[PDB]
């Protein structure tokens, strides 16, 4: 099952508390179809305390690409900032590499295996490029790319 890969992935940089919870929860919800409105979840997401912004940045990016219920909506600085990590040269330059074989794949363990490859903050650089053009690539290798990311990112810890 791909839904539950991506959200033990995302669940596992979570530490334990109410909070995880609650972000347990939505997330279930969302992987179940059961509508949501981005907007809502954003704003919630973008106020939560003691929630690291990378993780923040991550699951604005997975909201961003299930329940697209998006609607014209832009971009949420919030989102790219914590992505792009803002600043770093080097990362980016591998960043900008894996999202050139990444443009390349259309499922979801052939692009998670190649991410593999690289570290968390360039795996999250490259997060922050998608976000940028989330139509870059498909929504299984973008979800590809977030697991490993989230598994580089436990990892870390």
């Amino acid at each position: 099952s791909l839904l539950t890969e991506v959200e033990t992935y995302v669940l596992s940089i979570i530490p334990s508390g109410p909070l995880k919870a609650e972000i347990a929860q939505r997330l279930e919800d969302v992987f179940a179809g059961k509508n949501t409105d981005l907007e809502v979840l954003m704003e919630w997401l973008k106020t939560r305390p003691i929630l690291s912004p990378l993780t923040k940045g991550i699951l604005g990016f997975v909201f961003t690409l299930t329940v697209p219920s998006e609607r014209g909506l832009q971009r949420r600085r919030f989102v790219q900032n914590a992505l792009n990590g803002n600043g770093d040269p080097n990362n980016m330059d591998k960043a900008v590499k894996l999202y050139r074989k990444l443009k390349r794949e259309i499922t979801f363990h052939g692009a998670k295996e190649i991410s593999l490859s690289y570290s968390a903050g360039a795996l999250a650089s490259c997060m922050g490029l998608i976000y940028n053009r989330m139509g870059a690539v498909t929504t299984e290798v973008a979800f590809g790319l977030v697991c490993a990311t989230c598994e580089q990112i436990a990892d870390s810890q």
